[PDB]
């Protein structure tokens, strides 16, 4: 007998899509499926995934196993990259998209596809794929396991979806034969990380709580705002360095030339000074005019060390205490209400404020709402380089509010963050965060002056 749960992709939809976590046996249920039409129907199936580097990464060995497991090993003819029926000659055929896109543009008379591991693959190789499976009532089969709901696949079959599609959704719970290795990966990980569980097993994608406050579409319209609106850094530059504490997770180090941030930076493997040495380094490295950090932890101590560091250079040297009542609490807030009304304390008071920035930048890219540069900001890619730049908003998106019994502005703290979220501490998210902070006055002719 098939998995009962199946049933649905036996009948005609020209979309068959599945999703969930792992164990859930779907791939098995597939494979089997399309052995059994393969027996019956001569029809050309294509296996596609996003990258297929070698044979072995494609579906197969699953569907070489899954034709032995059944005894149907006589019907069929198998090659290194090709399994054909004996009987109706059908035939599996197994490609990369991202390795052969003209191969794929180039095929004819394909009846079925069959994308797997499809949460890999790009909104780029959908929109080459997807017009080459055009043979009338051809179908387009796919599995994946969700990563974040903003990804193209899970917007594409979930969140909008389109004409005639089956989406099954089945996990671990759904597999009547999932097997005891798995399960007790699946235990283990449960009760050590259940959000990540709950994520890997329970296939519920990364999405943003209603409780955050920087969105990913802000960050995607910030990124290169100021060659997408046509205007220069000017300002200072300002520095900031996160120590992070005495665990695992790396330092972090931010810096921005007025409104254009130009490095996000992680230190990994060093001791506390270690880390004071490579952050200050990076500041005079970035000509910067202001350093911040993080003081409420490990950091506290670091205050001789980073004024030595900037012994003969004028850049001022600040301490941020993120606990503490918000900086010119007593003013009023702009934009009889005063600051300290409204923020907690500093590390809400800056993260509204880079906030505030990202949002002013994002109507100005999407919708056309005109704004000074001074007051938005924008993520330099080529200088930040695209693996921090994604690493940095990865952290962002996850930065949160949290109630408060005064109707103040106040954020989950990072402990609470790695506590309940399940996550290492976002130290270059409050790395940039603390660069929105200029608290100290100079100018070339004058003194450093500290109201």
């Amino acid at each position: 007998s098939i998995n009962p749960i199946f049933e649905p992709f036996i009948e005609a939809h020209r979309y068959k899509v599945a999703k969930g976590g792992r164990g859930s046996g779907k791939s098995w249920a597939i494979a089997r499926l399309l052995v059994e039409a393969a027996r019956r129907q001569p029809v050309r199936i294509l296996c596609a995934r996003e990258l297929q580097n070698s044979i072995s990464d494609s579906v197969i060995r699953l569907l070489e196993d899954t034709i032995e497991r059944e005894g149907y090993s006589a019907e069929f003819e198998i090659q290194r990259s090709m399994i054909r029926h004996l009987g109706t000659n059908a035939e599996f055929m197994f490609y990369g998209i991202k390795n052969n896109p003209t191969k794929i543009k180039s095929l004819e008379g394909i009846d079925i596809c069959w994308v797997e591991e499809a949460e890999a693959v790009t909104k780029e190789s959908w929109d080459i794929l997807i017009p080459t499976i055009r043979k009338p009532f051809s179908e387009i089969w796919v599995s994946f396991n969700p990563k974040n709901i903003l990804d193209d696949t899970y917007q594409r079959f979930v969140v909008n979806p389109p004409d005639d599609i089956c989406l099954l959704t089945v996990n671990y719970t759904d597999n009547p034969h999932f097997p005891e290795v798995l399960r007790l990966e699946m235990e283990e990980c449960k009760r050590r990380n259940p959000t990540l569980y709950r994520h890997i097993w329970l296939g519920e994608p990364v999405s943003a709580s209603d409780m955050a406050i920087i969105k990913r579409e802000w960050l995607e319209a910030a990124t290169d705002a100021h060659k997408k609106l046509g205007w220069k850094a000017k300002g200072a530059v300002v520095s900031a360095h996160d120590p992070s504490d005495t665990g695992p997770d790396a330092k972090g180090y931010a810096s921005r030339h007025g409104s254009v941030v130009k490095r996000i930076a992680e230190g990994l493997l060093m001791d506390i000074n270690e880390g004071a040495d490579w952050a200050t380094s990076l500041a005079i490295e970035d000509g910067a005019d202001h350093y911040l950090w993080d003081g409420d932890g490990v950091g506290a101590g670091l205050r001789r060390q980073t004024t030595e560091a900037f012994s003969g250079k004028k850049i001022t040297a600040t301490m941020f205490k993120g606990s503490e009542s918000p900086f010119d609490e007593d003013a009023p807030y702009q934009a009889v209400r005063t600051i300290g009304d409204v923020f907690r304390n500093k590390r809400a008071q800056f993260y509204y404020a880079l906030a505030d920035r990202l949002y002013l930048t994002y109507r100005a890219v999407v919708h056309g709402e005109y704004a000074d540069p001074d007051d938005m900001l924008s993520f330099d890619k080529e200088a930040i380089g695209e693996k921090m730049l994604e690493k940095l908003f990865a952290e962002l998106t996850q930065i949160q509010r949290k109630f408060n019994n005064n109707g103040k502005l106040e954020l989950m703290t990072k402990v609470e963050m790695k506590q309940k979220l399940g996550i290492p501490s976002p130290n270059l998210a409050d790395a940039l965060m603390m660069c929105m902070h200029c608290p100290a006055l100079v100018r070339e002719e004058t003194e450093i002056y500290v109201p």
